[PDB]
């Protein structure tokens, strides 16, 4: 394939975030940067921190331009403060371009950086609406598309227990079967609409408005599949019922307790598959993505310890790495849609595999979204 030099450009594996190398300033300073579709700021550690191996030294960059303005970014998890500026930025294993991008130099942070994660900054790939301080701070990908001829599209293959970020296109070696597209409802987060949920083929039978209450977003920088409280509770009762060939403590289903098995003995087969039906591109048409326990049970000697990685949220549905590790995911910004196909690297067994299937007939899907 023609995008071959972008294949395998992501690292992670320790399970603490997927990062790409980005080269900033002049002379070059290369740092490991978290690939984050749940936010819209490009920011790098710019001062020593106990969890950082390296950081951005602005004094050493001749092309750095201080915007003389501060920035504070609080996330769902963690927060940071820094200084705004612009500098030259390239991705040595991404597109063959260099852009002048907004960069936040992080000087202070709380519960943001992760010990042993090996990433030192974050690349917010969502839209300007959710950028801080405000939507006038052009996100990196917006700069890329305005300044170059790189097509307005990227795609992500996250390989769980690195992966690929293809910028400007799609690489067919990264997936099997067909790509299925769901509309981006609104360009702020990567917002989508979930129309039905099944556990082992059994409908959860909740009003679809509950699935997207507040919103449903795709976020490569969130570990879990996060579900609204009412949805989470129903899903857990259903998953418990379907996996009742063995029992687990209450706190396991809450993420508070881990269960471990002897190496290579995890009874994947006793846990159900989970299907999310997403709005399709044609009227009354949907498709479904199906994940295995290998996706939603995340590994933490001779002992294989796992955390249940479906959790509750009060800010709507978040399709994090639990979802993304099953699939090659196409963020087709030019056509305002997100595609899913079975990943060439998703973790599975000889009996079951992740799936993307359709089409299905689903009526009144427009009703499912929150206003
Ligand atoms: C970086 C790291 N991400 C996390 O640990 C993580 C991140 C968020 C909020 O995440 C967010 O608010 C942002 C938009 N992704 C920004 C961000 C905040 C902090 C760290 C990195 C990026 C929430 C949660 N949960 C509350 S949870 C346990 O329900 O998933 C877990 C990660 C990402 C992907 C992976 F495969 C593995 C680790």
């Amino acid at each position: 394939g023609s995008f071959v030099e972008m294949v395998d450009n992501l690292r992670g594996k320790s399970g603490q975030g997927y990062y790409v190398e980005m080269t900033v300033g002049s002379p070059p300073q290369t740092l490991n940067i978290l690939v984050d579709t749940g936010s819209s700021n490009f920011a790098v550690g710019a001062a020593p921190h106990p969890f950082l191996h390296r950081y951005y030294q602005r004094q050493l960059s001749s092309t750095y331009r201080d915007l003389r303005k501060g920035v504070y970014v609080p996330y769902t998890q963690g927060a940071w403060a820094g200084e705004l500026g612009t500098d030259l930025v390239s991705i040595p294993h991404g597109p063959n371009v260099t852009v002048r991008a907004n960069i936040a130099a992080i000087t202070e942070s709380d519960k943001f950086f992760i010990n042993g994660s090996n990433w030192e900054g974050i690349l917010g790939l969502a839209y300007a609406e959710i950028a801080r301080p405000d939507d006038s701070l052009e996100p990196f990908f917006d700069s890329l598309v305005k300044q170059t001829h790189v097509p307005n599209l990227f795609s992500l293959q996250l390989c769980g227990a690195g992966g690929s970020m293809i910028i400007g296109g799609i690489d067919h070696s990264l997936y099997t079967g067909s790509l299925w597209y769901t509309p981006i409802r609104r360009e702020w987060y990567y917002e989508v609409i979930i129309v039905r949920v099944e556990i082992n083929g059994q409908d959860l039978k909740m009003d679809c408005k509950e699935y997207n209450y507040d919103k449903s977003i795709v976020d490569s920088g969130t570990t879990n599949l996060r579900l609204p409280k009412k949805v989470f509770e129903a899903a857990v009762k259903s998953i418990k019922a379907a996996s009742s060939t063995e029992k687990f403590p209450d706190g396991f289903w809450l993420g508070e307790q881990l269960v471990c098995w002897q190496a290579g003995t995890t009874p994947w087969n006793i846990f159900p598959v989970i299907s999310l039906y997403l709005m399709g591109e044609v009227t009354n048409q949907s498709f479904r993505i199906t994940i295995l326990p290998q996706q939603y049970l995340r590994p933490v000697s001779q002992d294989d310890c796992y955390k249940f990685a479906i959790s509750q949220s009060s800010t709507g549905t978040v399709m994090g790495a639990v979802i993304m590790e099953g699939f090659y995911v196409v963020f087709d910004r030019a056509r305002k849609r997100i595609g899913f196909a079975v990943s060439a690297c998703h973790v599975h067994d000889e009996f079951r595999t992740a799936a993307v299937e359709g089409p299905f007939v689903t009526l009144d899907m427009e009703d499912c979204g929150y206003n």
